[PDB]
């Protein structure tokens, strides 16, 4: 197994997976490592099996198709995976944990947003289709841009968006298109 988690890329109390080499710190993983489970198989694991069941549920999809989802234990699955990579970026740091607004020239969102919170309405069932749990990570981005506005600091949430995207587009196996 890696010496370090795989999300965070430090050191400390690690739990391994069993099918294959990553690591993680408990509360790094998502779902929070589970208490027993021998063996144990992470989130990563966990998708690619998905996958290797139904080798077709990688052909192409449309957005509005997967957004409709209901939030069954795949989804649910594809949704926690999707957060577990904006977190493995350093950039995600900017993003976790509640923010709060006082810039001349600015007034904050009147919704804001952060990938605890998301972290927290995932893991209590809050979200009954795919485009809530779209719907508030793209939040997070239009907040960060419109509350910046023309410092270079909004650059941060035009790189974290595209981290999520990506990933977005891989783990839904949206159509690729021009
Ligand atoms: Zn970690
Ligand atoms: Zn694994
Ligand atoms: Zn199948």
């Amino acid at each position: 197994n890696s010496n370090i988690c795989e999300v965070c890329n430090k050191w400390g109390r690690l739990f391994c997976c069993d099918t294959c080499p990553r690591s993680f710190h408990e509360h790094c993983h998502i779902p929070s490592v589970e208490a027993n489970k021998n063996p144990w198989s992470c989130i990563f694991c966990r998708i690619k099996t998905i996958q290797e069941r139904c080798p077709e549920s990688q052909s192409g999809h449309q957005e509005s198709e997967v957004l409709m989802r209901q939030m069954l234990p795949e989804e649910q699955l594809k949704c926690e995976f999707l957060l577990l990579k904006v977190y493995c970026d350093s950039k995600s740091c900017f993003f976790a944990s509640e923010p709060y607004y006082n810039r001349e020239g600015s007034q904050g969102p009147q919704k804001p947003m952060w990938l605890n919170k998301v972290k927290t309405s995932l893991n209590e069932q809050m979200y009954t289709r795919v485009e809530g749990f779209v719907q508030d990570m793209r939040l997070i981005f239009h907040n960060h841009k419109e509350f910046y506005r023309e410092d270079k600091f909004t650059r941060l949430g035009i790189q974290v968006q595209d981290i999520f995207e990506k990933n977005f587009r891989n783990i839904f196996a949206i159509q690729e298109t021009s």
